[PDB]
């Protein structure tokens, strides 16, 4: 089981644990598929240079990269989908938004997502962002 409190610890120390939970950033899974990126990291609120590039090359290093590793998810619509994203009451706002078939979730940009389904947070985004598969 993988926390962020334990591998921030590790990293440093438990001072951004709040901000990354707060900032969406609770789940290590955020990071499991597409390492953290510098927008991100420096996005949240970092306290100051110097560990940009520690959280940046940590979270690189991180060795949860594996050929096995190549399970996907196949859902029928906006339910199931956020289902496997740890999220589900976006379901409401995706559904009342117009987002009916997945088709849909690539047919929008950044500024849309954050105009339309109003997430403002890095962790839910790259979550997202992520299960789709935009670039």
């Amino acid at each position: 089981v993988q926390t962020v409190g334990q591998w921030l610890e590790s990293i440093g120390l438990p001072q951004y644990e709040n901000h990354l939970m707060a900032n969406g950033f609770d789940n290590v899974q955020a990071m499991g598929s597409n390492v953290m990126e510098d927008q991100d990291l420096l996005e949240i609120g970092i306290l100051n240079s110097g560990h940009r590039q520690r959280i940046l090359q940590a979270i690189q290093l991180l060795p949860k990269m594996r050929p096995i590793g190549h399970d996907g998810a196949h859902p029928t619509s906006v339910a199931e989908w956020l289902d496997s994203i740890e999220l589900g009451d976006y379901t409401k706002a995706f559904l009342i938004n117009g987002y009916t078939s997945m088709d849909l979730l690539k047919k929008i940009a950044e500024v849309e997502l954050i105009n339309v389904l109003k997430i403002n947070l890095i962790g839910h985004r790259k979550r997202i962002l992520a299960s789709l598969g935009d670039r």
